[PDB]
């Protein structure tokens, strides 16, 4: 119950909000149905629109109209935005040229440069270019500030998901808001985008922006606004807060825009019908602009201009259904559209069996336009796995795409052109990002980057310490012109031992053969100083990787490749080596088929052993150094040592043989040299963190073997491709991937064919960040270049997608 007797009378858009029976005069209590009775009249008003005219110029206080045009207003903080352009002759924002904000601009008594985000729904990173003649105050923040051509979202690649890991910097599996719908089995409660669930505390996770700055003895305006108090009244409001004395006046901002996404939704993302939200956009960041200009806040403010994700072309037409597919469709839940995600619709179906479902719904149609996935089977980089709200099958849809249970659901629920939700890589989902202020640079443009990025720079802009997040802190230093975070790397936990020859080869009873018996201190000198290191230079380019938890291992010294050995995990944790342009693929020669060699520096008791694998009917092994990329006859022999042996199913070793035989000597020729680093990754629990020896559900039969859930690669060249790999002055190139370790290519419809018609394809889809490695891993990269360290930090977040231009 909500007694609303009380009054509004001078509480408008109170930023403290109070407990019912007390009614409510926030921005929000329309949406709680608490507004006091008096709510509308005195905080609503619309009387004489938004605009000052000629004729009220100098007008007497009417305090019904919507904004002011009297003397008095400026100090109220109540003028209409365009009062100063109208009544004292100056110029509108748009119209000045731009000048530097070397310097925050702000009135006396302003302890830091408030930040205002001004963020709006479905505003697709190409509108920026294809919308800039319809939007020129949104150009001039652009041209002007710090931009990026593009922005990338989260998946899924929806509102509520993106605006919360905006607030956060947390991935939706950790902050807990996994779509617009979700189920929580734990609460047994649902989660919708209409309703009052929403609003319990209990569904968001982590701590929001507005949190993060309160805790730290920041004010904050309220985030959120109800759908009916138009625009001009946010930002009326906005402005007015800001008048607000030093003590009670927030630092921290948030305007939020339906538009362009409501529209996008009915037309399209370039339905004819879009141009006039983007204009209507363009004149409310006018406003705000002319507002702040009035205010002398122009060269004082923050202001970003961001989205929550792109808008794709989608029609009634292009639905799949689950019932073209299951037989038992009544048996699930499907939480539909742009993703699925499957449950059993009763816990007390004992007959229920997601294998089966999987199965039914793999590629059965030859354009089939989905893929099943089991979750932990999502490509890592997507982050969308390690939370209870998120069901075990999920449903990755084409672009342009919708899945359904039935047609009934599509028909009887055409209406839409445009929807958003898919895989966070692909170029309609992408959104944009400026920032504008005497925090931000002066006409830069910066690389595209991931929106988990900014929660970090908001504390960075208004001095607060960010609650533990996904961003990687100093990777966007590059946007700011002061404020920056200069973090220092982590140091390194376990020291690597330095085995020498310590074992004789009759020690070793591994049931390992080779045909290596076919015997000089001109070359004998010479591998003695390769094992020793002598070429360490030539294959770890950017230093040794640093191992950041307690455990044992080895480095490893090569010809051709260096190895820092697990005696943990019986094999390396990360291989490195260089391959130069110049460098030829040989075969496997025919006496070396199934060699594998004892290494004499490793104990038989840390070592793999060749009687499991042949035990093992499911299970075969590949090489982290591939013998096909070695320098010289008598250097393959390394390749078949036992310490560079990794578990593989059959299936897997038709993608790993492609990329050691084809892509690496493919790049290297592309890239001119590349360096690549490769290793095993143990995720069983799917949150995308390095598992400890406890955590690992799979060993090759009969052994401590551990089996990898994936084999991950980095491959870093010079970013001038003119210089070689090996020998680069300036920035670097990095491309990477994280690969399932899976028993079958189920994954791809086409892996009947050759791997040249299908494998290149698996390795795009599971591109990934040297971030991702990182966390899956345990490692620290780049450790030793001459590069500065932010910039190592910006390159670790890259991601190479495959998509086209925007
Ligand atoms: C991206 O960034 C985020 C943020 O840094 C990273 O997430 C962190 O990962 C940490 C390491 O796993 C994790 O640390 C754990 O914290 C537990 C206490 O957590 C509570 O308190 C914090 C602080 O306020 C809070 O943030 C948490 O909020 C989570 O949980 C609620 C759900 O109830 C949600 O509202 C919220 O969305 C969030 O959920 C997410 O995280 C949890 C895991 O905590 C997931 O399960 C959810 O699915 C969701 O993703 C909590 O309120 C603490 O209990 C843990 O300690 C156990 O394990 C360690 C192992 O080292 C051991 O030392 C302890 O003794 C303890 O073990 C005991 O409990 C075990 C489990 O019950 C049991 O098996 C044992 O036998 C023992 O009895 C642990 O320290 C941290 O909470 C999250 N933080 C957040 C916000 O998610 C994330 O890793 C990053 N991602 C990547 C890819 O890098
Ligand atoms: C997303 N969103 C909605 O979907 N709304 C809605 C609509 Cl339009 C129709 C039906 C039901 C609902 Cl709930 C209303 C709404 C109101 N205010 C906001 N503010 C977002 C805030 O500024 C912010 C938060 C995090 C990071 C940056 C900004 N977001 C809303
Ligand atoms: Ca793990
Ligand atoms: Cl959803
Ligand atoms: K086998
Ligand atoms: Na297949
Ligand atoms: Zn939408």
């Amino acid at each position: 119950w909500t007694a609303t007797s009380g009054s509004c009378k001078g509480r408008c858009f109170e930023l403290q909000e109070v407990g019912p029976p007390d009614c409510r005069c926030d921005n929000l209590c329309k949406s709680y149905s608490s507004c006091c009775h008096d709510f509308d009249e005195l905080c609503l008003k619309t009387a004489r629109g938004w605009e000052c005219t000629k004729d009220r110029c100098g007008e007497v206080r009417n305090e019904e109209n919507a904004c002011h045009c009297s003397e008095d207003c400026l100090s109220r903080g109540d003028c209409c935005t365009n009062y100063q352009v109208v009544c004292k002759g100056e110029s509108h924002w748009v119209d000045d040229d731009c000048e530097e904000i070397k310097v925050p601009e702000c009135p006396a008594g302003f302890v830091r440069p408030p930040l205002i985000i001004f963020s709006v729904d479905g505003f697709r990173a190409s509108y920026m270019k294809k919308g800039s003649k319809v939007m020129p105050n949104i150009e001039k923040l652009r041209s002007c500030g710090t931009h990026a051509p593009y922005m990338r979202p989260v998946y899924p690649t929806k509102t509520f998901p993106n605006l919360y890991t905006l607030a956060t910097g947390l991935y939706p599996e950790s902050h807990g808001i996994v779509g617009n719908s979700m189920y929580d089995p734990v609460f047994d409660a649902s989660f919708h985008l209409r309703g009052r669930e929403k609003f319990n505390h209990r569904w968001w996770g982590g701590q929001p922006l507005w949190i993060t700055a309160t805790k730290q003895g920041v004010r904050a305006g309220t985030f959120f606004w109800s759908v009916s108090i138009p625009h001009e009244r946010r930002i009326l409001t906005i402005l007015q807060w800001l008048s607000l004395p030093d003590n009670e006046r927030p630092s921290v901002y948030a305007f939020y825009s339906e538009q362009p996404d409501f529209s996008g939704h009915k037309y399209g993302p370039f339905g004819p019908e879009m141009t006039n939200p983007l204009r209507e956009i363009d004149k409310t960041v006018g406003q705000l602009m002319d507002g702040l200009k009035q205010l002398r806040l122009h060269r004082c403010v923050n202001v970003i201009f961001v989205g929550d994700h792109g808008m794709e072309d989608v029609t009634c037409d292009r639905t799949e259904f689950l019932s073209n597919y299951l037989t038992n469709v009544d048996d699930i839940t499907l939480v539909p559209g742009t993703l699925g995600r499957i449950r059993a619709k009763s816990i007390n179906n004992s007959k229920y069996d997601p294998k089966t479902i999987i199965a039914a719904l793999t590629c059965k149609k030859p354009d089939q336009h989905f893929k099943p996935y089991m979750k932990q089977h999502l490509p890592k980089r997507l982050h969308y796995a390690n939370n209870r709200r998120i069901e075990d099958i999920h449903l990755l849809v084409d672009r342009r795409w919708h899945v359904a249970r039935k047609p009934l659901d599509v028909y009887k629920k055409c209406f839409f052109q445009g929807d958003h939700g898919f895989d966070n890589k692909v170029n309609s989902m992408q959104t944009v990002f400026v920032g504008y202020g005497p925090t931000f640079k002066y006409r830069t443009k910066v690389p595209p980057f991931e929106n988990i990025e900014l929660y970090n720079v908001m504390c960075d802009l208004l001095g607060l310490k960010p609650a533990p997040n996904n961003g990687t802190h100093g990777s966007l230093n590059h946007l700011l012109r002061t404020n920056t975070f200069r973090p220092t790397m982590p140091d390194e936990v376990s020291r690597p031992n330095y085995p020498g020859i310590m074992y004789l080869q009759s020690e070793f009873d591994l049931g390992c053969t080779c045909d290596d018996k076919v015997e000089n201190k001109l070359e004998e000198l010479n591998k003695r100083l390769h094992t020793k290191g002598s070429t360490k230079e030539r294959h770890l380019l950017y230093g040794r990787p640093a191992v950041l938890y307690r455990t044992s291992y080895d480095i490893l010294y090569h010809t051709d490749f260096e190895s820092g050995y697990s005696e943990i995990f019986l094999m390396p944790l990360w291989t490195s080596y260089t391959i130069s342009k110049q460098a030829e693929v040989s075969s496997i020669p025919e006496h070396l088929t199934n060699c594998v060699r004892p290494d004499v520096r490793v104990s038989p008791g840390f070592s793999q052993n060749c009687l499991a694998y042949k035990n093992d009917k499911q299970m075969s092994y590949g090489f982290l150094f591939p013998p096909y990329l070695s320098s010289s006859p008598e250097a393959k022999y390394d390749a078949f040592l036992v310490t560079n042996m990794v578990p593989m199913y059959p299936a897997f070793k038709r993608v790993w043989a492609y990329f050691q035989r084809v892509l690496v000597k493919k790049y290297a020729s592309e890239r001119n040299g590349v360096n690549v680093i490769s290793g095993p990754i143990f995720d069983y629990n799917y949150d995308g963190l390095r598992d400890t020896e406890d955590e690992i559900k799979q060993y090759v039969e009969g052994s401590s073997i551990p089996v990898p859930t994936h084999y991950y690669s980095i491959i870093t060249s010079c970013l001038d491709f003119t210089q070689p790999a090996d020998k680069c002055d300036g920035p670097l190139s990095v491309s990477s991937f994280i690969l399932p370790h899976r028993p079958d290519n189920d994954e791809s419809c086409n892996s009947s064919e050759d791997e040249s018609k299908w494998v290149e394809e698996l390795m795009k889809m599971h591109t990934a960040r040297v971030r991702d490695i990182e966390h899956l891993t345990g490692l620290d990269f780049y450790r030793k270049t001459s590069r500065s360290y932010s910039e190592i930090l910006t390159l670790k977040t890259y991601l190479h997608t495959y998509e086209s231009e925007i």
